[PDB]
């Protein structure tokens, strides 16, 4: 048995990856919202610009619609989705370890009962003790059966992911720093 | 006279239709720069919290440095927000609300004027009713026609007073409209829009290198 160790590993990775997920999810959601709000803005500007009678206002609205689009265009999401699924899988493996534990216990207790039934044997009360052992060996074999099944399912069922997140974060940071430097110098006023 | 009044409702109805159109443009511009500074302050707070609760030094620094950057970016959206624009937006939203009040006042004036004209018409039919009953009949019904005329005179003078009162309120509100009409919102919005456009165009050109 190594199950104790392999559970502690899984328990650890699940705690580590859930933390990373919370970082990846704030990054994925922000980029998602920005491309969403910008596409609405651009559509709204083009519609307003189309329905404008003043030529100067009309051109300005439609040119700004064209701009929000060009700038919007200016991989991490695949890594993000692989992470979300892997987290869900770790939850299934731990539930399997939990199942294995509870199934193992039902068996051990039945095994203990059976053993007390055998000590109890060591006329009509002797016949009752005999039929008791036949009912508990029936139970004990099925409970070991239930256990073996779950252990097979368990057998069948982070710090690499993290580096990739750091890489994306650093380039995002740099890119944003350059935009802050540009706006601080060029802010229209 | 009562010709200046009908000409004023024409100008007001027009400006209200024109400014509501402009408002819809200003409101999409105000709402976008509102949401951006909002979402960014939310993002920065979340990044700082996540960065504070991170055990990996490289990841922790990256999250907190990005929070410091989006903090700076938020203040730049706050600096251009408090622009001569976001101020014009509040002036436009209020002026639109005032134009709605002036039209409601013109409406009140119209309905008040009509109550009076109809009472004036009734009164005039009551006077014709005396001309008939005078020689052509007896003082019994002639007394009823006299007291009718005194009740409708009472009404007609009061209704003309009510009308005069509403026309004064319309004149006063016509003065408020003019002070906030002589503000030329349309060219200010265009001016802003063109600088916003230019600014965005220069960012697109700069980012290419």
């Amino acid at each position: 048995i190594w199950f104790e160790e392999k559970l502690q590993e899984v328990e650890c990775e699940e705690q580590r990856l859930r933390k990373l997920h919370a970082v990846v999810e704030t990054l994925v959601n922000h980029r998602k919202e920005l491309a969403l709000n910008t596409a609405q803005f651009a559509k709204s500007l083009a519609m307003l610009g189309s329905s404008e009678d003043n030529t100067a206002l009309s051109r300005a609205l439609s040119q700004l619609a064209e701009v929000e689009e060009k700038i919007e265009q200016l991989d991490f999401f695949l890594l993000a989705e692989l992470l979300s699924d892997y987290i869900r899988l770790l939850a299934i493996v731990r539930a399997a370890f939990d199942q294995r534990m509870k199934t193992w216990q039902r068996w051990q207790d039945a095994q203990a009962t059976l053993q007390k039934k055998r000590e109890a044997e060591a006329p009509d009360k002797l016949q009752q003790a005999k039929d008791e052992i036949l009912e508990w060996e029936s139970r004990v074999t099925q409970y070991e059966r239930d256990f073996e099944r779950i252990s097979t399912v368990v057998r069948k069922e982070s710090k690499d992911f993290k580096n990739h997140v750091i890489k994306y974060l650093e380039t995002l940071l740099y890119s944003q720093q350059q935009l802050a430097k540009y706006w601080e110098a060029f802010l229209p006023e």
